[PDB]
């Protein structure tokens, strides 16, 4: 069963990277989606590396369309993962990768595997993780995308985040976030887990927002981040 399955550089020609083991080898191996990082048999090399570092790179010139497009690809990847009944537990821009085609692959799962500032409130309180808690995390990722990789809740110390949130607070709208995309993030952070959108609903809502843009709005980095 692990026979059909059979960090450092490598070749096969495909360029590659290399970092119970056999069981999860098989499990990781059957997750095939273009917005999900593959097991080659050893993972494909991602030319552009992590999503967070890429958007922070002061020499890159992402547009609003570009950033929303990355968020759309994450959502497609998570829609697939969620269909397989798998919970990520650590969705963050740091855990998403970008290839030579600028295709986003959700990574940091399986063999490649507390992120308190990305955690839903019920997970901060129960230490249990669901698909609905991934959705909350996804909303924080979108906020990362729109601020070009700013750290969330900058003046909040990890520990005190649950108290902060329980005062009635959320991340503020980034300067280059469209209003409808901020409403989407607010939905992802709905206080009741069951009221949060599914990943299928997020793919749908975000693809419509994405289609309204034409690549004319350059997103700049914030000085206070
Ligand atoms: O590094 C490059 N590309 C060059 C990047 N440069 C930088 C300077 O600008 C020019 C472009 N390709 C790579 N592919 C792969 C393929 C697999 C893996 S392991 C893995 N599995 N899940 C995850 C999830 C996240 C992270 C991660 C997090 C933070 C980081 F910082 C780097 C990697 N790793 N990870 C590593 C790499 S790294």
């Amino acid at each position: 069963a692990v026979q059909h399955v059979v960090v450092y550089h490598g070749t096969l020609k495909i360029h590659c990277a290399v970092k119970q083991f056999l069981t999860e080898g098989i499990i990781m191996k059957d997750f095939s989606h273009p917005n999900v990082l593959s097991l080659l048999g050893v993972l494909p090399y991602m030319k552009h590396g992590d999503l967070r570092n890429f958007i922070r790179n002061e020499t890159h010139n992402p547009t609003v369309k570009d950033l929303i497009g990355f968020g759309l690809q994450v959502a497609k990847g998570m829609k697939f993962v969620a269909s397989k009944k798998f919970v990520h537990r650590d969705l963050a821009a740091r855990n998403c990768m970008l290839d030579e085609k600028f295709t986003v692959k959700v990574a940091d799962f399986g063999l490649a595997r507390l992120p308190v500032k990305w955690m839903a409130l019920e997970s901060l309180q129960t230490q249990k993780f669901t698909t609905k808690s991934d959705v909350w995390s996804f909303g924080v990722l979108l906020w990362e995308l729109m601020t070009r990789g700013a750290p969330p809740y900058p003046d909040v110390n990890t520990f005190d985040i649950t108290v902060y949130l329980l005062q009635g607070r959320r991340l503020l709208q980034p300067e280059y976030c469209p209003d409808p995309l901020y409403e989407v993030m607010l939905k992802c952070w709905h206080p009741k887990a069951e009221m949060r959108p599914s990943f299928s609903e997020l793919v749908s809502r975000i693809s419509a927002i994405f289609s309204t843009f034409i690549g004319e709005h350059y997103v700049h980095v914030n000085a206070t981040y």
